[PDB]
């Protein structure tokens, strides 16, 4: 998912409506954008589809005011397509809305707490709502108004105290302003920026990722600290504070693979030059563990692993091809009466350029592996086209784990690395060679970049969970949501 | 503009659905898909939008049948988003459909002779009803039913002498089948293949380029001779004939330099491998050239130009860096009350990534220079991203004249590199160098992937047109339709805006 | 179905979209209106729906012009909800589009000439299309241009002795004007009227019935006489002919009984009038043939009915009392995994009001019986809201024949009065007592309003069909069109089901 | 506006959509849907349109449950067409959902105190936000779970202390059930109905008008009393409960002339034999006070005065005509380029039957005037039809006061009666003769149908609100909101 949220001194609807045009990578199921206008009343205008669908004309007439946020989501156990998507709202204390991208390991908990401690209903099963209403929950403890930033900040620290997980947010509280925080672990990304109006007029803005702030013309200030809150008032003041104790930071690793763009600097590394040098490091490990192989030409499957794989060729001194075609324009399959549905495709998503693979063995460079299913339809092709040997290489270690801070994965059993050595793997996925890259070099490939980062957030690739509370039972939790998820969108 | 016709023996509707998806590169600005049905009458939807958008499953619904055409648009002189899409269709003789990608430089006239000679009314400003129209009165002479294979090369043949310019078409005649055919000068790109189903039972497709033949696990056959027509019956049988005079193989050169898709082999040059050729020559033009010109770094303006700008950098030993990201998806800006401060037009379509920029004398590498505004803006941002020096090079020789065979293209004084040196041009556009690729070098670059093609339509290049009928006349004719285009857009916009 | 065509002088969309608006009750199915613009092209909206559903801001924009056509559709056998709606266009010769109110008898024959004579392909299973093309043929066999008005009437002409049936129609010409036309025996309604500008300025208009011109302030200048057709220029000049060799006014009786609107006036008579008249003959009847009867208050079923009634109590000396209220709006059922319990059909479409029933001999008066299932439902909910005796009377004689001139009506095994006596259709719908109108006392009270009429098109009460070629063959392949259409409407709802 | 509220045995998505579907001339600017699921969360469908085109296959799906309620907007100063639709909803306590029809007169000092006492923020300016505001801050005060009917009939009877106004309401507190109540004047209408399932199920529903009970087939039971508050759980147990003090049956008169449906009966009155009742004054006040004028037809204005006419026509001995001729279908004008945009029209919504009105003498029935520009034209198509004198007659008394209690009306001095008499109104509509129902002749045609109400709520005819807490500040004030709805529905 992905997150903004400006602060300015003039309309922010189409600044929003733009920054979240550049983190749409970041979730393509639904798009939200939430002002608070003139009157200090929130407008809204939230629905499943693209950021250029979900907002037509007369949405963007609607969404006046100064000040806003906005949402892009990517589906996860939870918060399915058909749930209602972000950003969530709440009409007390005084007018709390808020975005999330990330997950809290301990909703179901907090969502028991809500009912019957504060008697507030909880009505989709997205964490991001519950953590909402946790915030609005010790935002109603003062007496006086309006709130000072002491009392907004103690609200976030004690939010902080009770829950638990992963979580890039951003909100806005009427007659108040606008709150930026990051989970105690940092996690999830978020930056902060500025622009300049005049002499004394700046405005303010936080996203997932620093592309949104280039964009629009801000300037970059920096990452939001691990456990840091970011509080800026309607009339144009920076607080921030740190709301978290023992803050460190553990950026999450599986963003610098592929989830983010290139262009991105998070946590002081750039997205680009991490990739890069994953490329080197597995270059560097097929150089050695497979010296004595006959490799023709290296061809990355696009688009994310293209770099990576021209770095790869490079050290091994063998040429890059495009030998596969990513199709921009991908359409839908449709259920027609009488007409037999057939198979489901990567040939709807790729191309291969036949005299590219003929009479070669080719090494396909992948920026991970999952499932395995396209992995296996590619090699396929890779065959189709005339190649001899299909090795395959993996940017990123093997998935062995599921992801609960965030990223959509699918649960243990259909990861196919899970159980499975990289030989079993290979030979399922049916290719003459696999070779995954040494999670400590993936390490070493990020952390060149800022080597101030000691740990980052790995869970996928070696199932050590940094927040300590996930076990087999929390697993097979998130599965009947997944199950309950699945009911929901077959409905629909 | 992009076409595909299918003449199956199973439902076409997905399949022609998913080569347009493959070939929506070639025109966004519309769709249409049409079929003929097991009642032998035609099942069609066009709209205006990306195919995706166009087809809900209603509309794939009512479009039954095993044999069908499809054409994506892009919008040009004479049919802008406002005008009604391809395919078009007329009811006599027989129930004729048609799609095409090109352009006819005697349009004009053949209207008028269609109206006095026949009585035949063109609703539209497209050529490509027009040029339905010439088919359709050709088809008209003959008093025997069913037409043999024979009548219908003999009308296209007729068509043939009577038109002119450039044009690929797909085209299905009820009763009978479809017929695909092109320009006597192979201007326009169209390929054949087939899927054998069972003995003596295949489906053959026709496509504008060969990647739609891949995606639908077609076997691709060969590219449709310039002047030559293919016909498939509806009992799945296979005809061709040259329906031409003096048939000569002038591919538009444009195709390679970016309009088609890599993947695809156009003419038996793989699109990819011209590409990366042109990049080879460039790149020894600059080592001759700019031989002393530090540069540190060569980046690709996204995303033509990635494997050209590789090759740039191989040859000259330098580096290569992602400077650039095209931003993947582009949203409106609506015209609000006021819009206090508006998005930079350059940051919708790109985003730099400032330490690719850094003190660095970058060479940036675009495909081709066209009215030179967003050049200009690219080079900004790379200021601004902190280059010091910032040198261009454009894969594509200087763009000067305008193409009227099917390629939208402004007009000649729109054109920057029109009745300027490079030396201007550069001034102009701000950079610190800028170097285009030499026309004979992009012409073996190509040539190189197939020796037996000697000559390529180059008018956008020299001026040179190979139908000879281009004057200012005709150009003027066509500003003119550009004109009322523009106000048919414009009057469009007016009351959605008028309507909130 | 309605139509209506405007000559004016200023644009015409709105004014149509208007006419359309007040016809809307001739067909709810789909609307159509096409304009001719400035640069004489035809600019074209129809789809399925409403008209304040089918047209909007976007759509009106681009129809453009001061001269145009529109069309209301009531579903019949060969023109369903799914097929393509009015109004049809061929591009030549000149370009001609035509919308009509009607059905033609021998459509299938004509389609089948159309093909061998002429190879014009019909696209859809709509007689309206088959009446276009036999027009555009007809107006192809001239050879100087324009064509003169004589040479649009002899084309009309023409068309008259080869097609067969009941029709009004209004058409447009690219290059002349419009047309409007009537069959021969004057059986579908069309009327004419005029709105001055100035000396030598005036706008035309036709419509199927009168309350169109009324609503647009156009005067009411008359009907347009059986076989004749009126063409209205470009540059504003009226012409009419007569194009039929033996015209007779045999007026389509139902179009009184409760088709058209009570404030037209159809070939000199008032529908309301006649209406009215008819109240007066049943009521006549009643008390002579119900003599003995005790009825407490005669109750209307909404909505044709309320003045029939209120005229019949008059006459019997008893009270009104609305009964029932129409629901003004009625919704989608929507097909929902087991629909526990479902609404009653007949409460979706009226609501007994109890007090006006209990414990009351009421007698309900309805405008015809059709099926019989809709009167056994409304008299079930009569006893349910308290009834003692529940008698029912219609306006209209017994319906026993199908209609195949223009109103939709089932086939003659589905009509309840078929091969019944009226004790018989009494005792399956479950009424203490059944009347109808006799034919002669209905075709009494509509002449009153103008001895001139001497016959009507009765048809659906005698099964004497005007045309004479109407015979089993020809019903049996209506029944056929009738299930096609079935079949179409079938399959695409499938998939909006399936899309869910 | 129109209320429904079902608490069923199977699902009520259709239904409710049913009922709403016949109290749609209650309101056709907005409609909505919430439904309680199997899970104890609500599913809402709300949106601008009819109740036909608000609500597709889709939302039906997911209005899913046993329970629920249903609202159609008629805009209102305050609730304008571009404002967020009824039913409004509030997550805390519990989960509460409210559909109302009416309005509160002290809304404005509720929405002060909401904030300054419980920080709860009004996002509209719609009082029914603001009703559902007070009710779940009083259900706010409980400690134990769940909570017993007494303390939502104590909830119910605090709220009634707090509000002032006009309203029938219905709502669901999740885990609880179904509440309906009415003001304890007994102003707006709200009738209670059941259908029994089997031996041990029977279903409860609650409508503004008794034909949305008919339609569905529920047995009508009775008017829900003034001050009344009914309580069905989730379980079908029905409670009820007197909440008010000094509760009084004062009904809006105004129903009964042309807003509510004839074949409703509405406190015990039948809305059409009240609506012959007015006809059979009117004319007796005709005959008695135009007796020496030559009339030769009386012609009713459709749709509600076709019956009026009728009985006037009767009394007067006259014969009556169907003059006028409703549009069932009505269209809009468009805004077009270049083309001058024409007149505002009553022909757009009525034909003139012409050979009707020809050198005849004619007596219109209209059910009442407010602006006066409708009759104006009205008469003037008489004329153009032929007619020679043109006489007016009006089924209800002068309309001279705005009404404050959910009816929407324009300000006073839009009513052309406000301030003028009965010739100067004539001289304005250019009539020939003008004749008002007397208010006392109003009463007693409503009254005969149910001698036991004493006085009617009769404000936009004698100024006299009894809630005693309206004056010319407050109707200023109205203004102002109708001024700010303007420039919103203008923006749209
Ligand atoms: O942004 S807009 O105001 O236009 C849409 C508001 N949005 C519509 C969908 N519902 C959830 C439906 S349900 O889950 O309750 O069925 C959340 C609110
Ligand atoms: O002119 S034609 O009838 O051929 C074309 C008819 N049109 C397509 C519908
Ligand atoms: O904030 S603004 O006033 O601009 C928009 C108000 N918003 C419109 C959409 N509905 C839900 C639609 S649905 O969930 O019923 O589909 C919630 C209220």
């Amino acid at each position: 998912c992905g997150i903004v949220g400006i602060a300015g001194v003039m309309p922010v609807n189409q600044s929003i409506y733009d920054a979240l045009t550049v983190l749409q990578h970041r979730g393509q199921d639904a798009a939200g954008i939430i002002t608070i206008d003139a009157n200090n009343c929130f407008r809204l205008r939230k629905a499943n589809g693209l950021v250029s669908d979900v907002f037509e004309a007369r949405h963007m007439q609607r969404l006046q005011g100064n000040m806003g946020i906005g949402h892009v989501r990517y589906p996860t156990a939870g918060s399915s397509s058909a749930s209602e998507a972000q950003p969530f709202y709440v009409n007390s204390p005084y007018g709390i809305t808020l975005a999330h991208n990330g997950n809290l390991t301990n909703a179901h908990e907090l969502r028991k707490k809500l009912f019957e401690e504060k008697r507030r209903h909880i009505n989709t099963t997205s964490d991001s709502e519950i953590l909402l209403n946790i915030f609005a929950s010790e935002l109603d403890n003062f007496r006086h108004y309006p709130l000072e930033a002491d009392n907004i900040f103690a609200a976030i620290a004690a939010t902080n105290r009770l829950i638990r997980g992963a979580y890039a947010c951003v909100a806005m509280i009427i007659g108040h302003g606008m709150v930026a925080f990051r989970d105690p672990n940092g996690i999830r990304p978020l930056v902060l920026g500025k622009r300049d109006i005049d002499e004394n007029r700046t405005e303010y803005m936080v996203a997932s990722e620093s592309v949104a702030l280039d964009t629009l013309g801000f300037d970059f200030l920096r990452d939001v600290a691990p456990g840091e809150a970011i509080y800026i008032t309607e009339e144009g003041q920076l607080f921030t504070r740190q709301c978290a104790d023992n803050p460190v930071s553990n950026p999450c690793l599986f963003e610098y693979v592929y989830f983010a763009r290139p262009d991105s600097f998070i946590d002081k590394i750039s997205v680009y030059s991490a990739r890069v040098n994953m490329g080197t490091k597995l270059g560097e490990k097929i150089a050695r563990e497979w010296e004595d192989l006959d490799i023709d030409v290296v061809i990355p499957i696009p688009e994310t692993s293209c770099d990576i794989a021209l770095e790869i060729a490079r050290i091994l001194g063998k040429p890059y091809r495009q030998g596969f075609v990513k199709n921009r324009y991908v359409g839908r399959t449709f259920i027609m009466p009488g007409q037999q549905l057939r198979r489901k495709s990567v040939r709807r998503k790729l191309n291969a350029n036949r005299a590219e693979f003929r009479d070669k063995n080719v090494l396909l460079v992948d920026d991970s592996i999952v499932r395995g299913t396209t992995s296996e339809q590619i090699i396929e092709m890779a065959r189709e086209a005339g190649a001899k040997k299909v090795y395959l290489a993996s940017a990123a270690p093997e998935i062995r784990f599921p992801n609960v801070y965030g990223i959509d994965m699918p649960s243990a059993t259909e990861l196919i690395a899970h159980g499975r050595e990289v030989d079993e793997i290979r030979q399922i996925i049916g290719a003459d060679g696999l070779i995954f890259q040494d999670l400590n070099d993936l390490i070493d490939a990020v952390r060149a970049e800022n080597p101030d980062i000691q740990q980052f957030e790995c869970s996928v690739f070696n199932g050590v969970y940094v927040t300590k509370d996930v076990d087999q039972g929390y697993l097979d939790f998130l599965d009947t949501l997944r199950n309950d998820d699945a009911k929901a969108v077959q409905r629909q």
